[PDB]
């Protein structure tokens, strides 16, 4: 099953929502995650350029598609096929950022 | 500040989060609406039609717009400037729903 990662819009984006897959693939519980930036996920060998292009999209609200080296709550690495689209109001306020890490 | 519901894609799409401005605009704790489908928001003067069009788009993932009359825990009746749109993995399957209550 696909994970999916809700974040407010301003500041430093922190974790509002996480769904069940999301914590089958991460082994992150919600209680652990809600209320900081996902770039805990990321670790000694992810990608910068990978990571600086995230950071410029999202500071942009641009939707983007990454894959990105994560690491799990135990260390082990997995491949995060990462999108991350902004959600607006009919004003085209940003309310929210959504990420998906798809199950390939 | 603009309401945020976010629901399953299968089933009966049971809300699994709202944000704060939700239950400002709502009168409604998260506990109070959690596992439920959104319909709990229409009231006897809500228009079928525009119900029947919100149907439609779910059943189909497609994303839609209404004005549409919904009410307060208290019963306060106020329009929804209701915005709908899946969630969808590059694989194209539906993760979820996202609604936006948009603030004019
Ligand atoms: C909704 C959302 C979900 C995200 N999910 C992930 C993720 O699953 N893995 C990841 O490495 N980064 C994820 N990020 C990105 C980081 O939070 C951060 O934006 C990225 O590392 C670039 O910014 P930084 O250079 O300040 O860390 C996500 C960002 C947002 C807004
Ligand atoms: C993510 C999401 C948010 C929704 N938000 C609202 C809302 O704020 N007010 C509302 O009346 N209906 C909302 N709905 C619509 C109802 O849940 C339902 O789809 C609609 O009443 C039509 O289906 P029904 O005829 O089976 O009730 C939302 C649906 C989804 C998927």
């Amino acid at each position: 099953a696909s994970g999916m990662i809700v974040t407010d819009a301003g500041a430093d984006q922190p974790i509002v929502f996480v769904n069940r897959a999301f914590s089958t693939i991460t082994g992150y519980a919600p209680n652990e995650v809600l209320g900081r930036n996902a770039r805990f996920l990321q670790g000694p060998q992810t990608d910068a350029a990978t990571v600086a292009r995230l950071r410029e999209a999202i500071a942009a609200a641009r939707p983007i598609q990454e894959r990105i080296l994560n690491y799990r709550k135990d260390g082990q690495p997995f491949w995060n096929q990462l999108s991350i689209s902004p959600v607006r109001d009919e004003t085209g306020n940003v309310v929210a950022f959504v990420g998906v890490k798809t199950d390939v």
